[PDB]
């Protein structure tokens, strides 16, 4: 009963946070939101303390990734409302709805590619730097600088609006544009591909070893 | 030839459901269609009895769901035209060309991620208010209300005009607003990726089962 | 060397088929790729009368596709250049360029799922008729008709611009559109990746019956 | 020791390409980047000079395709700043980025279709032609020439604004283009969805040829 109360709590606040938004609600019930709020924060300490000492020495509760989480997450929402920061700190509390994936099983279980990445990383670095200096000046919003250039080629290895929005455009000036994005959009593309062909792979492996165990 | 005769009927009346809506056809042969409609509910009444007693004792009939549907189905276009409300049963009744459904197999053949759905559906709604909040004096639009901004979320997984339509528009007024989008992105599309690995390995998986029994 | 001497001239002409397209190459070379087409035709007629009778009877022949097919598509390339439909029987004469994947071999080789299909094509037809009604007023160019309606269904089954271009201009009209939408995609989308989870298993196991053979 | 000096260089003079970038760090520090340049440039003879005595006899290393790109990459900006095509040159140093790829494994581990590329090529040249005859008169940007017809053509296959962006305006003109494209984007997408079947299967088969080996 511990767990599942625990579990309402957070489903209860959850549903509070959002009620919070609304400017609206704040006017009418916004101390009755805010008392909860207080009064859930208390409990969940209490819950958190409790634990320190069941977990075995209190040692094991902070060698538990979730439970450090869960100490974390309601340290930050203890700290006074006031502060340097009040209202970062004021809104890491959200944070706090995080609980649900530690508190309820199977989420915490759908939660190999680093050599792919750094490739793909190092990739962009050398486009971006390229793209920037071949439509910076004509395009600053997209290629003006190495940042910009960053995030219009990410746009298009999401394939979002490359040609009619980018590419098209940007031919006007540069006819040749093609030849730049064309290849690029087929290694970034075939690499995507061939990083999902290996993360199932080492998915359907896994179940082998599964059944091995 | 009695099924055969249904499965008929159905494509007849699924073809005359849309030329019921070209006002023009209406014109002419408004009745014309108007008396089919309420033959082919007859005959459906009467199918529906006979299977009734047919199934068992009626009860069966009322066991399986495919039936079940069909006798709701019927039962809606059994409602006078007239009504408290006319026409929502009346458009309701075209709810029976899903009786090709269950008429005809394999397609009920075509017809374990609740777990990652409800994280997802955390996640949106993190996200959701975080947005609310980010952007909706600016862009009242699109993160105007929690509501709005569920729905250009959900528009930006899709990843339909996210950077052209939403993200380029709203870096404008914030120049930071790629931290908050690329990172959603990103866990979206992983999650998406991983739930497709893991449906797959319970497609293959039933396979197996299959051939065991 | 006969079959080499075949693929030769398809490509020949197919790249010669791309010449004829400039206006310009027509001014001065018009006369030279013309006659160049005259006498491919011929030693392609001569070529399907020689494998007429090689074939073994010449029924034979007439039992292969790929043959039936080479054989119709220089037929249609010998009637005469005037003609009742001059123009498009002279623009299929492009279609002898189909004849490259006949000759070679492989392409032939890369070139189960009806019953999702029909369903599909019901859901199509149901929603069709829906939207139609819903927004064929308002709305003309999409949902005008319900030729007009399945385009713009399909438009949003792609995921192109459905939002940005769809969606978001008709919730101005009609707020509720993304009841209507929302669901479409999610049906339309399940189904995709359930057909392709469909198309891959029996890819496999077509794998392991080859093994077998 | 040897390695991880030239890894750490390649990452150093990698990330002061970025820097050489930007105008104004240029102004400051132009000399400073400038040095350090011909200093690495320097070292990296000396590597490549080793190794070619190191390789086993010299000819050994001019067998290794990943010591030639090695040797060429220097090479080219080995190659005094001032030339011909002082800039051309100039520019391809930065290809010295790719010696990461060389240097550092795994990244080469990541780095079957020619037959079905070969048929989609043909059916882009085809429609290519097509398309050019059927629209470029009125759309020239996109269909005006074989070349845009390409291009447009491929912007429909990533499914990038086909409808909204390309079909949609055409049907303006031309109601029927939608049977043109929809047709293409049905075999085009289709070979793709077949293309990813296949070259995952080889995929697979490589693993197993693994645990054989």
């Amino acid at each position: 009963r511990f767990t599942s109360a625990i579990i309402v709590l957070i489903v209860i606040n959850a549903i509070v946070v959002g009620m919070e938004t609304y400017p609206g609600i704040y006017q009418p019930y916004q101390d009755w939101f805010y008392l909860i709020d207080r009064m859930i924060l208390w409990v969940f300490t209490a819950e958190i303390i409790l634990k320190l000492v069941a977990t075995r020495p209190r040692y094991h509760f902070f060698k538990d990734s979730w439970n450090v989480f869960d100490f974390l997450i309601v340290a930050s929402g203890h700290l006074f409302v006031g502060a340097q920061f009040v209202t970062v700190l004021r809104v890491l509390r959200v944070l706090r709805l995080l609980r649900a994936v530690t508190v309820i099983p199977s989420l915490r279980r759908l939660v190999s590619l680093g050599n792919i990445m750094l490739l793909m990383g190092l990739i962009f670095y050398i486009f971006g730097v390229m793209g920037t200096f071949l439509f910076r000046d004509v395009a600053p919003e997209y290629f003006g600088s190495l940042h910009l250039s960053l995030i219009t080629l990410f746009q298009v290895v999401t394939l979002e609006s490359w040609a009619s929005g980018i590419m098209r455009p940007i031919m006007a000036e540069v006819f040749w544009s093609w030849i730049y994005f064309v290849a690029f959009i087929l290694v970034g593309t075939f690499v995507i591909f061939n990083l999902f062909v290996g993360v199932i792979v080492s998915n359907v492996e896994r179940a082998e070893t599964e059944d091995a165990e």
